[PDB]
């Protein structure tokens, strides 16, 4: 009942944020305390595990306005990411490989979290991976999209980790992901509430804590975790072959 409350970031640097994602993933054992991690990026787009570059981003436009390009452990689509966006990610003890549950219980946290805020928000209901909204892994404030979401389960554990806009460039985002408006199916959470990103953060500090009956306390990452991440980072995150989608 006890948990990690990790607030670790990287800002300027995606591809290191990723793999600390990672290392607190693999580093895990069963029946370690159950861990929740905030952290933010700056103007970068994210690929799934299974795509590829130059697919969903124009690899020049991102060269033009100074667009990291990083790819994640974890499969789902292409985002776009910048400090007005919130991620966060969940590590704890699994007893199965349900996918479908794991967002469930996720995604009843993050509504009761916004509840708390006055923001009145629901998870998405089609299932399928390719289109851009309105799916299991989103939630949706009205009809419009402010979360993401994307995860993977190993024996004894699985990893959760979301993206939600709080005070991100639409229209950049927009932009910068091919798809084929966009724009109007998305919003951020402040077009609903006047609310900053550490109001959003404790809120769903509650609501996670709450729903899932953890009691998350303020800790820091350990050296074999920031071991492994560097790790991780040296040998992988921070190649192309990775980022472009060979490795
Ligand atoms: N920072 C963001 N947070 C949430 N949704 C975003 C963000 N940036 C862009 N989006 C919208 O979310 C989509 C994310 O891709 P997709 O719908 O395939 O799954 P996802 O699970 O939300 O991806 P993540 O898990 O967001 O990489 C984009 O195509 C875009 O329409
Ligand atoms: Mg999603």
């Amino acid at each position: 009942m006890e948990g990690r409350l990790l607030l670790l970031e990287t800002p300027g640097n995606t591809r290191m944020s990723l793999a600390y994602d990672e290392a607190i993933y693999r580093s895990f054992q069963y029946g370690d305390k159950p861990i929740l991690r905030f952290y933010r990026h700056d103007r970068s787009v994210i690929i799934g595990y299974f795509q590829v570059a130059e697919e969903e981003v124009d690899l020049d436009y991102m060269k033009k306005n100074g667009i990291m390009l990083a790819r994640r452990y974890t499969g789902g689509g292409a985002v776009y990411h910048d400090l007005g966006d919130l991620n966060f990610s969940v590590v704890r003890s699994s007893d199965d490989m349900d996918i479908t549950s794991m967002f469930r219980t996720m995604n009843e946290a993050v509504v009761n979290s916004l509840r708390i805020l006055g923001l009145d928000a629901r998870p998405g209901e089609l299932n399928d991976v390719s289109i851009p909204v309105n799916k299991k892994t989103d939630i949706m404030a009205g009809e419009k999209k402010i979360m993401g979401a994307a995860g993977a389960m190993r024996k004894g554990a699985k990893l959760w980790h979301a993206a939600m806009l709080v005070h991100t460039d639409l229209d950049m985002l927009s932009a910068v992901l091919k798809v084929p408006s966009t724009r109007e199916r998305v919003a951020n959470v402040t077009d609903f509430v006047d609310v900053s990103i550490d109001e959003v953060r404790n809120a769903l500090i509650r609501g996670f804590s709450e729903t899932l009956h953890i009691d998350f306390r303020e800790d820091t990452i350990t050296e074999k975790e920031e071991s492994l991440a560097r790790e991780l980072f040296d040998k992988k995150y921070s190649t192309e072959e990775w980022n472009m989608g060979l490795l």
